[PDB]
């Protein structure tokens, strides 16, 4: 499935709608499947004077990011073995799941809890939570994000916050089909 202009402006009222309700920065980011990328296509940010900001078009790491890991967790070990060397496990923080056995170990713990989660792993004090957009062939081209700082995504609120994204990916991949 492709991300088309029009879709996103159809969706736009799921992303705001998130943004109010968890207070913190959402995104919508697009799967490379070609390179391999997670690319943010679209954001509605907070108000807080300290809040994540990043720029349309911006690329996020595949291991190390909401959407990154959102996504990364989806293809097989061989899959992702490539993409080891493919990509890069750059270490963004003493936190990044630099090792491959860590790693593909969050990765199954992803697919088991339904929502990714960076915890610092990109950036310090940086807290993400993303889950896949559904096309037809019920394969993920989308990742709809929150992210912001630790201060205020507190451990206490994670669940409540991967389970924000859930409803919302799932409002957008089913909005999506059939429009």
């Amino acid at each position: 499935g492709h991300m088309s202009r029009n879709l996103l402006a159809i969706v736009h009222p799921i992303l705001r709608n998130l943004m109010e309700e968890s207070g913190e920065t959402v995104n919508m980011a697009v799967l490379d499947q070609s390179d391999h990328e997670a690319i943010i296509i679209d954001q509605v940010q907070c108000t807080h004077l300290m809040r994540m900001s990043a720029p349309i078009g911006g690329k996020l790491p595949m291991h190390a990011s909401g959407a990154g890991k959102a996504f990364l967790a989806q293809l097989s070990e061989e899959q992702v073995t490539k993409l080891l060397h493919r990509k890069g496990l750059h270490a963004y923080t003493h936190a990044t799941l630099v090792s491959p056995v860590h790693l593909k170990e969050d990765l199954a713990q992803t697919r088991k809890r339904g929502y990714s989660f960076d915890d610092e792993e990109h950036a310090l004090g940086l807290r993400c939570l993303a889950a896949c957009i559904f096309d037809e062939h019920r394969e993920p081209f989308a990742a709809i994000s929150i992210s912001g700082p630790i201060s205020r995504i507190t451990d206490d609120r994670v669940t409540e916050f991967g389970a924000m994204v859930i409803k919302a990916a799932k409002e957008v991949t089913l909005a999506y089909g059939g429009m």
